[PDB]
């Protein structure tokens, strides 16, 4: 609903993450479990001594809208939010079509010129075919 975009793994595993605590595992997470989740995970404790669980709830009032407890939109809005924040190399993605663009070859010449450097130019490669120089990035598209 919020953050739409979970994927069939993510359904696997945050479910793990969840039944490790949550004995219910029926894909949502009560209150009280959750919380020991995230002190456990070493994210919240009652750091504030006064009032009842409230830096949980400051958080609560974050991954709910008008739903109570962490369902399937609310818990995983809370996981991949916290997961998005850290990027992946899909940016790398579009500017394989900015360089490579029309080609089905991306070169030493594509890559390390266009200031994409050694550590980049080595992970590419050996994700994406080395055909000779000239990297298929089109197994992407092609899957080869």
């Amino acid at each position: 609903g919020s953050s739409s975009g979970v994927t069939a793994e993510q359904m696997q595993e945050f479910k793990q993450s969840f039944d490790a605590f949550d004995g219910n595992h029926d894909g949502i997470l009560d209150k009280l479990e959750f919380r020991s989740c995230l002190s456990s995970m070493g994210l919240i404790d009652i750091d504030f001594t006064g009032g009842e669980d409230a830096q949980y709830d400051a958080i609560y009032n974050n991954v709910t809208k008008g739903e109570n407890g962490v369902s399937f939109d609310n818990y995983v809005q809370y996981m991949k939010e916290k997961n998005d924040e850290n990027p992946s190399p899909e940016q790398l993605n579009e500017i394989f079509s900015t360089i490579a663009a029309g080609k089905d070859s991306i070169t030493e010449t594509d890559m390390q010129k266009a200031g994409m450097s050694a550590e980049q130019i080595e992970y590419v490669k050996a994700n994406l075919p080395q055909k000779g120089d000239g990297y298929d990035y089109a197994a992407w598209v092609k899957t080869n």
